[PDB]
C-alpha cells in the first residue's frame, strides 16, 4: 500500500539510515526519501523519526516492521529462489570486495567480464574487512586466512607485502638492518596493514604494533606520505611496481619477510546457481591474476 | 521487485484476465499490461501468455503457487495495522513537569479521559527534561523553551512565582520591605527555584543565592515547611491559591517579581499523527487553562 | 582557577549530565553552564563535548578528571570531617527520601526537627533509585527491604496500600467482590504500585499487571484521577485518610490485602559522628508517626 | 567550598600576612580580608586573628591548614602540569576525511603539515557518510556539503565540479550524446554518492537520470577505471578526472550540462579552546592556501 514502499521501509530499518541503505541497495537517497514520504503520506502516519544520528521507529513503525518484515523477507527469499533456477545469460551480479586491492587487481578482471557479457550487470560493494552475511551476496572476495564460512572457496591469487621508503627519508635516517629497529623510525601504517609481522632468515619474528607517525584507514594515502619521505611503510608489492621502477621508493629490510596474503573468491552453496553467477565464477577461474 | 507488480500478477490470476482485474481495481487495462510487462522484464522471465485465453507459463505457475498466499496475508495484515494505528482508541505517552502537573494538567487530563474512555494515558513526570528524548513521547509539557527541535510548540499557560510566609513566622519575624532584607530572614528554597532573581517596580534587581534554612528537590514539601512558619519561600501562584485564600500563607514583597514562566505543549504536526494523539492535542487546545 | 569550578566539573562527570547534576547539587543548570564555561575559558581548553546530548569528555577533560578527581574527593571529604568535629551542633544535614511518601509522612517530623534545632539546616532530595551512594548522605529514608548494605538500619514505620474508588465511579461500576474482577474495571496505577499483588485470608493470591486506563510515575496525580471517578487505584492508606473520611473516596475489597511496606532510616556508621547527625537520628527514633 | 577561599587562606598562612599575600598574588588587601571572613562565615568558625598583627591561627585554623594546604598545593601544581601538556606542540590528532577526495585534494597538505611538525602524529579515517559520524570522536572533520549542524566552526576549503566522461573508444561505437536526455540510450557507470544524476543546461532546463547503470559501485574510483575501459558514460568529480582527460584516456561529454557543485568543508570546535596540538593543524590548513 504500496508493498514496495513498505519493503523499502524494511530495508531502511535494517541498514540504520538513508545513506547506508543507498550504499547497500544502490538506490539513490532522493528516491528512498521520496518513497518513504509517499508511504507515510498514504498512511497518515510517521513511521520513522529522522533526527540524527540514529533513525528510530515510531509506534506505527515498530508495528509494521515487526509484523510485516517476516513476510516481506520470505517473499524476497522465495522470488530469488525462483529466479535462481530460471535462465539465464542476463541479470545483475551482486559482489562484495575489500576496499583495497580491488582497484588494481579486480577491476581489470571485472571490466573484462562485462565486455564478454554486456547483458550481465554488476553491483560492486566495497567495505574494508566487511566482517556481513554471505546470503545477501552472489560472490565474495576476501583477503588473508579465513574460517568456515564453509562457503565454496577458491584461491585466485595472493599479495606480497614489502617495506619501502623514499631515498630522501633514507638519506636522513640510515635504513634499519633489524626489524626491531623500526621503533627508532618514522612509520607509516595503513589498514589493514597496521600490525606488522616480519620474519627473517634466522626464523626470528618481530611484531610492530606502533601507531605510527601516520595511520590511515586506506593504503593509498599512506603510499603517498611515503613518497614524500615521511617514513617507512608496509605495502602490497603490486602497488609499488611503478615507484620501485622509477626508484622514488626503495625496499628496506629485505631479509625480513611478511607472510603473503591469499586472495579468495567465496560463494554460497546453492545446487541451483543462476547462469549469471555460474558464468562469473568460471570466468574468474580462467582469468589470470 | 516490484512487489506491487507481483501482487498485481496475483489479482490477475485470481480475477481471470486483465479486463476482469481492471474492473475490480479500476486499474487501466493498458496499465496492467505495462506493469506486468515490466515485471517480466525484471525477472527476464515470461509469466503468462499475453496473446486469447490467458495461460500461465511454467514460471508463472511457479510464482503464483508460492507467493500468492504471502501476498494475501500481507495485504490483509497491512490493512489491519493501519486501521488500528490511526484509530481513536489506544494508549498515549505524555511527559509533563513534576509538581506543576497535578494542579494544572490533571483537571485537563481527567476531563480528556472522561470524554475518551478508550484512550489510555501513560504519564511520566520530570523536573529535569528538557533533556529527555522526544521520540519516546506523543506529547510533551514543559516549562520554558525549547530547545530546539522540529516539535510544534504551543504556549498554553504561564506561572508567576511569588514570595510567601505564614502569619506565625511574620509574628516573630518583622516582614521585609526590600528584597535585600531577605538576607536577614529564614529562606525556604525548592528546585527549580533556588536562585531568586527579583525585580521591583523601580527596576532594581536583587539576586538571592543564600543556601537557605531548608532546601528540597521539590517545591511541594518546601510549601509545608512554609506553612509551619519555618520561613519565607518563592513558589508558583497556582500552587498557593487556597493557602493564600484561607490565610494560612500571606504574600510578602509583592512588588518584587521574578520572570514569569510559560508552559508549552510539544508535539509533531497533527498531519501524520494517530487519531489518539490528534484528539488529545485538539482537546488540550480547546481547553481553558 | 577556580578550584570550585574544577570540582563542579568533576561532579558533572560523575553524574554524567548537566540536568542530573543540577537536581543533585542544588545548582541551576544555567549556573552550571556558566561556570563550566568559565573553567574552560580560564584553561583555554574544552573539557566537555556538550552539543551531543550524551555529553562526552575531551582529551583535556579525561586528563583533568583522572588526575585531579582523587585530590578533590579527599579534599571535600577532609573539609567535611573538619567542619564536622570543630563545628556543631550547627550545620547542614543532607537527607535522601522517597518522592512517594515524604511530604505526607516525613515533613511533619522534619519540620518539628528544624523547629527544635534552628541552627541545623536541611538539604532534602526525593528519589525516583540514584542508585545509590550512601556516603554522600547523612541520613537516608527508603521504602521496603532490604537492602541490605553495611548501613545502619532502623525501621520507623510502615504503609498499608488499599484499593479505593469514588462513589460516582462505583455508581456506574458496581464494586468488585473478588480481586480477579479488577480485570473488568478501569484501573489507575502509579509508581511504585504498578504490579498489584493481592492476597485474601484463604491464602489465595492474585496478581494484576494490567497497564491501566491511567498510568503515572507518581501517585498524587493518580489520586486526583481516582477522585474524578476514572476508576480503581491502589494507594497508601495514609495518603487517602481524609478522602475516606469525607467519603469522596471509598475502599473496596478490604477483603484483599497488599503487603505492608516498611519504612527505614539508614545511616553510615561513624564515631563519634557529627553532633548534628546524632541529634537528628535521636529525634526521629523517638518521634511519633505512622 | 569555596575551595578557592580555602586556597586563599592557605596562601595567607604561607605568606604570613594579608599584605605579604597581596604583594604576592596582587590581590587587594580588602579583597583578601573580605574573602577570608566570607569563608569564616560559611563555616561559622574563626580561622584567623587578623588583628593579632602577627599571624595567629585558631585551633580550627591549624587543623585546616595542616590537613588541606598540602592537597591544595598538589592541585595547583597538577592543573598547571596538565595545561602545559595540552599546550604542547606535539601528540596525536584524529582526522576524518572524505573517501575519494582526500588523496587528490588534501594529502599534499597533510604531508606538508607532517613535514613541518614531525612530533604531531595523524590518525586519519575516511568515510562516505559524513552525517553518520560522531563529531566528538574527531579533532578535525573534512566533509562534502554543509555540516548537519553542530557547535562546530565550519570553513570551506574548496569545491568539486562533477562532470560527464567517457573513453574515446566507447565513443567509437556509441555516438556522443548532445542532450542529457540521450543518456537513457547509453551505457552508464554510477558510483555512490552520484547515483541520481541532476543536470542543468545554460537555459535552466534540468534533466534527471536515475537509470541503473550496467556497473554500479559503492565508491567512485573503480567506476573511473570501468569508464577508461570503455564501458560507458559516468559522472565524476573533475579533480578525479583532469589528468585522465589530459593523457587522453577520457573525454568530457555534454559539458554544457552542469551538476550542482559540492563544497568541501573543514569542521572544528573552537581554535581557542583547542589543544596546541590541534590548533597548529587548523592554522596550517587555513594558511594553505600553501
Amino acid at each position: 500500500m504500496k508493498l514496495d514502499d513498505l519493503n523499502l521501509f524494511r530495508l531502511v530499518v535494517e541498514n540504520g539510515s538513508y545513506t547506508s541503505t543507498s550504499k547497500k541497495t544502490m538506490i539513490p537517497v532522493a528516491t528512498i526519501t521520496r518513497r518513504i514520504q509517499a508511504l507515510e503520506d498514504s498512511l497518515n502516519l510517521r513511521l520513522l523519526n529522522r533526527h540524527a544520528r540514529k533513525l528510530t521507529l515510531t509506534e506505527a513503525g515498530e508495528r509494521f516492521y515487526k509484523d510485516c518484515s517476516p513476510l516481506l523477507e520470505r517473499l524476497a527469499s522465495m522470488t530469488e529462489e525462483i529466479t535462481d533456477e530460471c535462465r539465464g545469460a542476463s541479470g545483475r551480479i551482486r559482489i562484495s570486495a575489500p576496499s583495497e586491492l580491488t582497484k588494481r587487481m579486480m577491476m581489470p578482471m571485472f571490466n573484462a567480464f562485462m565486455e564478454k557479457y554486456p547483458d550481465i550487470h554488476i553491483e560492486l560493494m566495497m567495505s574494508n574487512q566487511a566482517d556481513l552475511d554471505p546470503t545477501e551476496w552472489d560472490v565474495i572476495f576476501r583477503v588473508g586466512p579465513q574460517r568456515d564460512s564453509s562457503l565454496i572457496a577458491r584461491k585466485i591469487g595472493e599479495v606480497k607485502d614489502i617495506l619501502v621508503a623514499s631515498p630522501q627519508y633514507l638519506s636522513s635516517h640510515p635504513q634499519p638492518t633489524h626489524a626491531e629497529e623500526l621503533h627508532q623510525h618514522q612509520l607509516l601504517k595503513g589498514y589493514p596493514l597496521l600490525k606488522w609481522q616480519l620474519t627473517n632468515s634466522q626464523g626470528e619474528t618481530v611484531v610492530n604494533s606502533d601507531r605510527g607517525r601516520f595511520q590511515a584507514s586506506a593504503l593509498n594515502v599512506v603510499r603517498s606520505a611515503c613518497s614524500e619521505g615521511l617514513g617507512i611503510t608496509l605495502m602490497p608489492d603490486v602497488m609499488l611496481r611503478e615507484f620501485l621502477e622509477d626508484g622514488s621508493l626503495v625496499q628496506v629490510l629485505s631479509d625480513w619477510s611478511s607472510n603473503p596474503r591469499d586472495i579468495y573468491m567465496l560463494y554460497n552453496h546453492k545446487d541451483h546457481q543462476p547462469e549469471k553467477v555460474r558464468l562469473f565464477i568460471d570466468f574468474v577461474i580462467g582469468y589470470h591474476l
